[PDB]
C-alpha cells in the first residue's frame, strides 16, 4: 500500500495523507471544499460540494482512477435543508464523467472541519 | 465491479446506487426505514431499525451473500436514547440469520435523510 | 474471514464484534475511550483520544498488523473546538509507532456511546 500525494487536492498539514493506494481499492480521506489553489472556502453550498467532489476527482486519478471507478461516498453535511442542492451538484459531477453513480451514505452532522458545509470521502476500485 | 438493484430495497431514485458488487466484497448505501412495498416509514424506532435491516438483507442477499457475511456496519442514529431498543432489535436480527455478529461503529447525527431516526450502511465479504 | 477478540481492547458485550480479520483487510468497530483494565472512561479530551486510539491498536495487533499498517481511520468527535488537543495526540500516537499518518475523516456528531467525547474506528492492510 501507498500514500497518494497529489498538488491537485489540499495539502495535507495535520497527522493524514490525501489518500491511499491499496491495490485494487483506493481510499480517500473526507475532503472539505477548500480550493488547493488558494486555501479559500467557496460560500456557496453548490460550489462547496463540487470543491468536494473535485479534491476527491484530484485522489483518485492521481492513483490512475476515474470518477467512474469511485463506488461508494459517505457525504456529511452541515444542514440536510441544503440537500436538494447538493445532490443536483453531486449527480451533475458524476454525469459529467459518464459515470455510474456510487453507492452512499448521507449524513447531517453537528459541525464540521473550518465550519465547512460538506465533507466526502470516496473508495474507488480498479477493477 | 458492479451495480446491486434490487426490488427488494428501496429502489435508487437520487444520484447513487442501493450498493455495489466489487467482487469478494460488497458494500450498501446506508439505508434508512423505507418499506420497498409502500414507500412508508414506520413510526416506531424499533421497525425503524428493522426496516433498515432487511433493506441491507436485501441488497446484500441481491449479490448472493447471507446476513452472515455481513462484517461491518456503520449505525448513525437521530437519538441514543433510543439505542438499548436498536440494540435490542439489531441483536435480534443478526441472531435469527445464525449470524456472528459484525463490526460496528454507532454515532448519534443531528439529521438524517426524511427526518428517519437511523440509517444504516454495510460491508459484506463472500469469504 | 474471522473475528478479531483480544482482551487487550473493552470487551464486546452487545451485538458486536471488536474487529474482523478479511484476510489483507482489517476492519475495526468505533473504538470509544474505555480502559480494558478498568472499564472506566478518562476525563480528559487528549486522554480519550489516546484511550481510543489504543483500543484501535490493541485490535490491530491482534490481528498480526502494527499501528503502521493502519490506512484509514473515522474519527467522531463530540466537540471540534477539542480537535487541536485531539490532532496533537493523534499525530504523536503515529510518530510513536513510526507510521505513516492514514487517511481520514473527521467530523462533529451530536452524541457518541456513554456520552464519551471521541469514537474511532479503523482499516488496517497487510500488504
Amino acid at each position: 500500500s501507498k500514500t497518494i500525494a497529489t498538488e491537485n487536492a489540499p495539502a495535507a498539514i495535520g497527522p493524514y495523507v490525501q489518500g491511499v493506494d491499496l491495490g485494487n481499492m483506493i481510499i480517500t480521506s473526507g475532503q472539505i471544499p477548500v480550493n488547493p489553489k488558494t486555501g479559500e472556502v467557496p460560500a456557496d453550498v453548490a460550489a462547496q460540494a463540487r470543491q468536494s467532489l473535485d479534491n476527491v476527482k484530484a485522489i483518485v486519478e492521481a492513483a490512475g482512477l476515474k470518477v467512474g471507478d469511485i463506488v461508494k461516498t459517505t457525504v456529511f453535511v452541515k444542514d440536510l435543508n441544503d440537500f436538494a442542492t447538493v445532490n443536483a451538484t453531486y449527480e451533475a459531477f458524476f454525469t459529467e464523467h459518464n459515470a455510474t453513480f456510487p453507492a452512499r451514505s448521507c449524513v447531517e452532522v453537528a459541525r464540521l472541519p473550518k465550519d465547512v458545509k460538506i465533507e466526502i470521502e470516496a473508495i474507488a476500485v480498479r477493477r
